[PDB]
């Protein structure tokens, strides 16, 4: 068996999830290190890298807007999207700056750092919010992921430890990486990082199932789902064993043929 889509409704707890996994904490725990380890990666893909344009969806956001701290430097607009509707208001209460938003600053300080330190949090902060226009309702399971809404066809497409929670099979896999192919415009770009291994991942006691890809299956789906990869990377460091039972994680950089 594997988690149905609805659980992510009722009993993902965004608030937790943040709290388990992006407080970056003093203490240089597993979790610290793999956001460090991403966000090293984003900051290579788009600042580094000439990944950029007018439009850049991220799939499965969550609550969380870690991954989008160096791609709001190049891209005009992000679209921000997820299955949960509770991820999405805890996404906003951070958008909107309101009070109970959780606290990005350690995370956006290091992300400036990175760049150079060419501006300081809040200007980054502010340039993020900025960025985001549309918060919309996903589900990468579906030929439209995005429904009935309509979108230009993107220049990106990034996607941060989703598919591997969203996808119950290989075959699924393969097909959600061709639903987010639909989004994306002919030669368009496709950013995938995600657990390699990992059959679950818990928020407290709170479960939930993990579709176990090794670094073969990962390039084998990207490659089947009609695209070409131009980098790929594995990292050793896996979460806490309290966490998951992943064996590292894979950063992937792809482009859509037409
Ligand atoms: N079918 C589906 N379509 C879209 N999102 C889905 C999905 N099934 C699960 N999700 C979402 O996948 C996310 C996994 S948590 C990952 C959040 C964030 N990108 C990060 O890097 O931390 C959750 O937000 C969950 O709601
Ligand atoms: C930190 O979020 C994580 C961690 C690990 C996994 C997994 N697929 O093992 C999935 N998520 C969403």
């Amino acid at each position: 068996g594997f988690t149905s889509k609805d659980t992510y409704l009722s009993h993902f707890n965004p608030r937790d999830y943040l709290e388990k996994y992006y407080k970056f904490g003093s203490r240089h725990s597993a979790e610290s290190q793999i956001l460090k380890h991403l966000l090293k990666n984003l900051f290579k893909i788009f600042c580094l890298d000439g990944v950029k344009g007018d439009l850049l969806i991220d799939i499965g956001s969550g609550p969380t807007i870690y991954q989008l701290l160096s791609a709001c430097e190049s891209f005009k607009e992000i679209v921000v999207t997820d299955y949960s509707d509770q991820n999405l208001q805890e996404l906003e209460k951070w958008l909107k700056a309101a009070p109970a938003a959780f606290d990005w600053s350690p995370v956006v300080t290091y992300v400036c750092d990175l760049e150079g330190n060419r501006v300081k949090g809040p200007e980054k902060e502010e340039k993020l919010r900025q960025a985001v226009k549309q918060v919309l309702k996903c589900d990468v399971t579906q030929s439209q992921p995005l429904g009935a809404v309509p979108l230009p066809p993107a220049d990106c497409v990034l996607s941060t430890l989703c598919l591997d929670a969203a996808c119950p099979d290989l075959p699924t896999y393969c097909r959600a990486l061709r639903n987010l192919g639909s989004l994306l415009k002919p030669g368009g770009f496709l950013v995938i990082m995600d657990a390699l291994k990992s059959s679950y991942y818990m928020i407290g006691e709170q479960k939930f199932s993990s579709l176990p890809l090794g670094r073969e299956a990962v390039e084998a789906a990207v490659k089947e789902a009609g695209y070409t990869i131009e980098w790929f990377e594995v990292i050793s460091q896996s979460y806490s064993s309290t966490m998951a039972n992943n064996e590292g994680l894979f950063s992937l950089v792809a482009r859509k043929l037409s």
